[PDB]
């Protein structure tokens, strides 16, 4: 019976059929991650699947899953992708190239999944009492619940929104939030660990400029409401202002636009007229009294007719003679007057001889 | 004369060169992810490529090429990719990692492939027609043309601009608008289905401040244009208050400034003056006529010289004599005045005794 | 001893230990990219590993490690995987898929790494001395210190703030500018090589609109500091607005409120009375001077007694008689006038008949 200790080496090429149990392929080929012990170093790595946290792999302290790809052989060029090995799920690519490949130039991992990124998914729904100083690493997030707002701190409004994180570096931290009813759009920084107030922005739900009053609209015409007259400061006044009514006299006028009516109001006569010749008269205006006198010569023991200097109006009331000589005082010198008209009167000479006699006459 | 039956068992070190044949690997060595049904669970993979539409994969309904690394034999903690078998081309990330590795606690899915991320490059030029409102996923986008925006629907202006949408869920969608020209700036939300609308950002371009009256600012001495003077409303005065002009008997004065002017306004006379006593005088002080009167005792059949109370100005124009006595009626009794100067004149007794005879004479 | 031409053929199962040197094999198992040329088409791939720089691979002109996977065999359905051989760490992903599933129908090659995203890390920090209008490639970027915004062009404001680019298009690249201060927000596009110029937001640190005089504040009655009195404009008034004082001769009035100050000022007289009947009287108020007369039927050579029509205040003064008939002028007619108090006198007739004398009297 033949042995294997018989059997010379072989050429794979003697194994013309079948399908190779999994046990005998290399352990990297089976997908196992055991071929080298899990502290290697990626940077030298000649198979094909190693599992490491050595410092050279994506992120210091974990542990990855290191595939790589060679060329021309295992020492040379080689690409490597990076899974995690637990508590979260992360992929990582990095390539060496180098003229001479097996000494390698490793580039640093680049990242692949998109948790390095900012998400077309929002990073998270906000619950209640966030503090919104904590979130300081870049990617957006959503408050849908007005009262988580409100059990929250350092948001810009009570109101339900979306935050967004600019987590430029450590000394610049920039959020921007939107409120959900479109209250405003707020911005801030945190710069040198110290938050900047959030700036609000002004829009045309705030208000519209249209209602407020420009510079250019302030002036008295414009000004709307001013009554049609003002109450007037002291003043004096010329007495040509003074252009309707009648003074009375209570204040120093004669209550009357006439002659007459002013007259009535003073108790005012009017003035007297005359002629104050030899032959002449008085008249008083106020009454209409008349006198009148003159002088004419009569005949002795006879009479002699007069013409008053003007008419009477309507009668003559009386009159009286008088002798103007020395007559001769052994006889009588009588006088007479009578039989006055409007116009004439007779005045009668009791002296014996020819004589003249001054006379006087009052009527209306 | 050897078959195959003669042959013993063999270790794999006796394959001592050569590459073998490929179909002698198992197929997910060979690239074919063929060893386990289309539908397996890959929570329960053991093999390093398997394919399936498993609801464990990371697309609901989708077949997905699954790789698979495992720590530290199959059956235990292990590392997955998955890529699309159709539709579309997509990349993502899970890991299982326990204390008993062989009891797998599977984290989610990450997506690797940027189809779930924000991309440098747009995600697409809208074209006419587009109603902003069916913009409800993740992305931005550009209106290249004033004219598209014109023909579309709920944009914010009619301009060219930049479209962010920011899907946080089905009940908070977000857009941001940047006008090309700047125009403005616009966001708003959509809200259980339903849109506020678009808020405008305020800015530069639209207005500035100092242009707009603060109200600090509204105060009557800053107002400009105010008159000097204002019509008054209907005030009192009192007459001291009247400082200059003379007031017409139009308007109830005496249209003068001195007693005389005043007289001639109202056509009044002027007092007449008197001395009353048993001789005495009157006077017309309007036409200067004067009457005077007195008593003398007169010689018998005689004359006696009388002194006018006061001289008449310019000459006596006439008077007369009464006899006062109960003279006897059998002889005559007759008077004369006559010879008047300004100062004196001459009454003559015709009565046959001593006799007082009074008189009167007038004149101016 | 056997030599290896005499052992026949094997199954694999003929292998029942150890694990295969890996050198036995196919080159891809082992991770090498050498099984095909690198010049090999990835579209026709039938092995699981590959490097070549065909154009069909992801990047024209660059060599990628291509992996793909298989189904229902090497000639059918595809997923590619695709890792960059030199000069960056990128990452691919592409599929084929067809009912049949020989005729290929290749997917385009979609990004995995994050590189061709926004990214959580910001693109880089700004240095002195940029000009803003050379940043046309989507990303943001962060500018930490105001002096090298100083240096630079084409900041919105010297500060130091948060810069994204969103390069929709060659013809759009829009910009946006956050201040670390919170100065403002800044937004601007270049539209065909020609930059706007930036926009700048308004907030509440700028102004508030409370401030500001609502044109519905702009009323009379709200205008503060009116005064309580205003200079008139020229006015006229009618008398009766004058309501005290007493106007003065000065003014054109009479200097008192009493007919007699009036006629006091103006130096004017009173009215005379009479009746001035065939016996009367007239009466001078002035002076209260009065006539009266009358006529009376005396006795020859006697006395008749008259009664004045009214009576002397105080007394009478004089009298005198006159005889009114054609008396014979052979004889003596003298008249007297006498015995005169306050209501009657004595008149005497020297005439040797009967006879009508007319008589006058004045008093006071
Ligand atoms: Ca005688
Ligand atoms: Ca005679
Ligand atoms: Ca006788
Ligand atoms: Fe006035
Ligand atoms: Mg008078």
């Amino acid at each position: 019976a033949l042995a294997a200790t018989d059997i010379p080496g072989l050429d794979a090429s003697k194994l013309v059929s079948g399908v190779l149990a999994e046990q005998r392929l290399p352990v990297f080929a089976r997908g196992l991650a055991t071929a080298v012990s899990n502290s290697s170093d990626p940077n030298t790595a000649t198979v094909p699947l190693m599992l490491t946290n050595h410092a050279n792999g994506p992120v210091a302290g974990r542990y990855f899953y290191i595939q790589s790809m060679f060329y021309p052989d295992q020492n040379g060029n080689a690409s490597q992708i990076a899974t995690s090995y637990n508590a979260t799920s992360e992929m990582y690519v990095r390539v060496s190239y180098a003229a001479n490949p097996s000494i390698r130039e490793w580039l640093p991992w680049q990242r692949c999944d998109i948790g390095g990124s900012f998400t077309k998914e929002a990073d998270g729904e906000l619950p209640g009492g966030v503090n919104l100083d904590s979130m300081v690493t870049s990617g957006w997030w959503s408050q849908s619940f007005t009262a988580q707002a409100a059990s929250g701190a350092n948001y810009p409004i009570v109101r339900a929104g979306l935050l967004h994180v600019y987590a430029a570096s450590s000394n610049f931290i920039y959020q921007t939030y939107q409120a959900y009813d479109g209250e405003s759009f707020y911005f801030r920084c945190r710069h040198s660990n110290t938050w900047f107030p959030w700036r609000r922005m002004w829009h045309g739900g705030d208000f519209n400029p249209s209602d407020y009053l420009l510079k250019s609209g302030f002036y008295w015409n414009a000004l709307p409401g001013k009554p049609a007259t003002f109450p007037p400061s002291a003043h004096n006044h010329d007495v040509g202002q003074l252009t309707s009514g009648i003074l009375p006299l209570a204040r120093g006028g004669v209550g009357s636009n006439t002659a007459a009516g002013a007259r009535s109001t003073i108790g005012a006569g009017v003035p007297a007229t005359a002629s104050l010749g030899a032959s002449g008269w008085w008249r008083d205006n106020d009454t209409g009294l008349i006198r009148q006198w003159g002088q004419v010569t009569c005949p002795a023991d006879a009479d002699a007719s007069i013409t008053f200097p003007i008419p009477f109006p309507t009668l003559c009331l009386g009159g009286y003679a008088n002798q103007t000589s020395a007559f001769h005082p052994g006889t009588d010198a009588s006088t007479g007057f009578r039989g006055a008209t409007t116009t004439t009167a007779v005045i009668r000479n009791g002296y014996f001889a020819q004589a003249v006699l001054s006379w006087e006459a009052f009527g209306r």
